[PDB]
DNA sequence: AGTGATATTTACCTCCAAATGCCAGG
DNA sequence: CCTGGCATTTGGAGGTAAATATCAC
């Protein structure tokens, strides 16, 4: 059900039904503002087993499915956990 | 039911006792007004669903007799404060 | 190193008890 | 005007969603 691997998902993460591996991958990439390189055509297949093959095409898929970078906490919300008051 | 006072169906505890909806209002409206009741007879009058309105004094007498509390009725400041308290 | 599972943290959402009030009838 | 059935509030137990940090491999 994970919108990127097809692996098992149990809840929405950053606005998309995602697995627990992509959730952790998306956060670290956005938190460290990391940059990747696709050694291939700039498009690599991403499924459960090959998700850890081209990190670039993986993150390219996280955006294409709509994971919002700004949900990854920062500023005076750095290290704040749980639901937000609203 | 379970009403300690008259024996009708009892929904939950009221002022310390598992009481009626009728005995709830009768106790509340009295302590609100602080009205004094008179029993024209022995001070022993029967109490059940069909005959609870016959003697007001005895109905209130039985209310204190089964442990209903005057302190729980809200007056002074909590006049109207609804629901449970912090 | 990253990866991914796991635990900690938050704040709503629904019951649910028990307080108040407000009328439709007797 | 007295009765009592119904409605409107409070807040705490208990569960859920979705942020985080914390590791073992
Ligand atoms: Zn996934
Ligand atoms: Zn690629
Ligand atoms: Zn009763
Ligand atoms: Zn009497």
């Amino acid at each position: 059900r994970c919108a990127v691997c097809g692996d098992n998902a149990s809840c929405q993460h950053y606005g998309v039904r995602t697995c627990e591996g992509c959730k952790g991958f998306f956060k670290r990439t956005v938190q460290k503002n990391a940059k990747y390189i696709c050694l291939a055509n700039k498009d690599c297949p991403v499924d459960k087993r090959r998700r850890n093959r081209c990190q670039f095409c993986r993150f390219q898929k996280c955006l294409a499915v709509g994971m919002v970078k700004e949900v990854v906490r920062t500023d005076s919300l750095k290290g704040r956990r749980g639901r937000l008051p609203s």
